[PDB]
């Protein structure tokens, strides 16, 4: 079909944290039924950032999620018109990041555009002062909704310190065209910046995600 086995993306981010504003461009590759990919970021405008990249790392790709045949892969089915979401971050000391984003297909490319506005961020907090270590694996519950597939997360980062800091993360998924919708099912997810340099201006990423049933 229109998704091959190998498939490659093109994304930009334009975004704001805590009033930084910064552009970020990037370029990816990867396996969608294997549920494998890797990126490459580099920061275009507004580097070196001021905040952690880890609020970042999982806005730049659902198309290479790894589902068993019983589930219907709704996000592969939007294509070639593509899919768009919105999601909302909560995080536990009052941070929170609102994401929009659009997916299409163009010349056998995914070709991501995102907006990131991230706001209340403790200004001695772990985001603003640079003190997590990365995310833990963790699992995106998925269900139906109103014409659309909501997935909510709990998000657990590592402090540099010892300790964690979490985030709850509600995200809708909207397919541009009409397609079959799945039920309740899992998301499980493990993302990981493979390199970095100095100043996180050009970072590295790797992801691994997986469609588990809930029920049967």
């Amino acid at each position: 079909a229109i998704i091959k086995e190998f498939m490659r993306f093109k994304v930009h981010m334009e975004g704001s944290v805590n009033g930084h504003e910064f552009e970020i461009e990037g370029e990816g590759e990867g396996r969608p039924y294997e549920g494998t990919q890797t990126a490459k970021l580099k920061v275009t405008k507004g580097g070196p950032l001021p905040f952690a990249w880890d609020i970042l790392s999982p806005q730049f790709s659902k198309a290479y999620v790894k589902h068993p045949a019983d589930i219907p892969d709704y996000l592969k089915l939007s294509f070639p018109e593509g899919f768009k979401w919105e999601r909302v971050m909560n995080f536990e000391d009052g941070g929170v990041v609102t994401v929009t984003q659009d997916s299409s297909l163009q010349d056998g490319e995914f070709i991501y555009k995102v907006k990131l506005r991230g706001t209340n961020f403790p200004s001695d907090g772990p985001v603003m002062q640079k003190k997590t270590m990365g995310f833990e694996a963790s699992s995106e519950r998925m269900y139906p909704e109103d014409g659309a597939l909501k997935g909510e997360i709990k998000q657990r980062l590592k402090l540099k310190d010892g300790g964690h800091y979490d985030a709850e993360v509600k995200t809708t998924y909207k397919a541009k065209k009409p397609v079959q919708l799945p039920g309740a099912y899992n998301v499980n997810i493990k993302l990981d910046i493979t390199s970095h340099n100095e100043d996180y201006t050009i970072v590295e990423q790797y992801e691994r995600a997986e469609g588990r049933h809930s029920t049967g």
